[PDB]
């Protein structure tokens, strides 16, 4: 759905993350959290958690960033191949988390924002663009195992 062009711009600006990926995480989720409460509710481990400065201090939190930056890279990097990689996760979210669609698209936004802000020199409207793509055929690649898995998204 992206061309080459997209996917380069898409791994260019994956290789700042790669660098922090729990510190990315940690930032991914408290934005996510900020700007959508409602989220915090399906993680058990911490969503007693009131605010930033407790977040920020939680270990759990960060460690949970680093999984789910680690897992998205990794689909990523496969360019639109990552079947193997997605049915594992589609499979967790689907059954044991329960995570709906609306859901991975505000992480989705949340991804894209704390990109703009750290690395807006391997960040620009191209990229922005093609980054808005992946993500959207990441969801629409989740949404149809959802089905299957008999998960109303
Ligand atoms: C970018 C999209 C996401 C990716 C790639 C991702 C990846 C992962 C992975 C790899 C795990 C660990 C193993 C597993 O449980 O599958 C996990 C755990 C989890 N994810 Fe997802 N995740 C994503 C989005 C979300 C969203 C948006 C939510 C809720 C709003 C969510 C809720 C959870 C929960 C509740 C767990 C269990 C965490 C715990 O151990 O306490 N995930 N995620």
């Amino acid at each position: 759905g992206l061309s080459d062009g997209e996917w380069q711009l898409v791994l260019n600006v994956w290789g700042k993350v790669e660098a922090d990926v729990a510190g990315h995480g940690q930032e991914v989720l408290i934005r996510l959290f900020k700007g959508h409460p409602e989220t915090l509710e399906k993680f058990d481990k911490f969503k007693h958690l009131k605010s930033e400065d407790e977040m920020k201090a939680s270990e759990d939190l960060k460690k949970v960033g680093n999984r789910v930056l680690t897992a998205l890279g990794g689909i990523l990097k496969k360019k639109g191949h990552h079947e193997a990689e997605l049915t594992p996760l589609a499979q967790s979210h689907a059954t044991k988390h329960k995570i709906p669609v609306k859901y991975l698209e505000f992480i989705s936004e949340a991804i894209i924002q704390v990109l703009q802000s750290k690395h807006p020199g391997d960040f620009g409207a191209d990229a922005q663009g093609a980054m808005s793509k992946a993500l959207e055929l990441f969801r629409n690649d989740m949404a149809a195992k959802y089905k299957e898995l008999g998960f109303q998204g």
